């Protein structure tokens, strides 16, 4: 059962108000682990703010950011609900393979 | 009007609905009220 996370993924990705900052941070990180770690707190704040004031996940358009958030943003400073949505995304990737 | 009369307003026109969905989506409205107008746009696309 990963259909709630995938419903949120559907709404996020098809929503026309997806924030432009995510494309910029995506192209500026381009898969670097240390770049994500240097930007880490900024990323968590964007995720929380856009989940609460919009109603959509953040950085879900790109594989690199989703994976980096799942792995490195799992300490805290990200509430467990958002973190578990990102975990379920990588777990869907793992299920298909 | 949603809180007092319990109705979403400006629904009578295509232009106000579309503009509310497009331009009142970076904050401004609470997410639920926004989602109603986004849903109206999605209904139009579904019919297409």
């Amino acid at each position: 059962d990963y259909e709630e996370t995938l419903r949120l993924f559907k709404t996020t990705v098809t929503s026309p108000n997806y924030p432009e900052l995510c494309y910029l941070v995506d192209v500026l990180v381009h898969g670097n682990v240390d770049a994500f770690l240097l930007i880490r707190t900024f990323v968590a704040r964007c995720i929380v703010n856009m989940f609460h004031t919009r109603q959509l996940l953040v950085f879900a358009h790109s594989y690199a950011l989703v994976t980096l958030i799942a792995e490195h943003l799992a300490d805290g400073a990200l509430p467990p609900q958002l973190l578990f949505h990102y975990r379920n995304l990588v777990a869907v990737l793992r299920l298909v393979t």
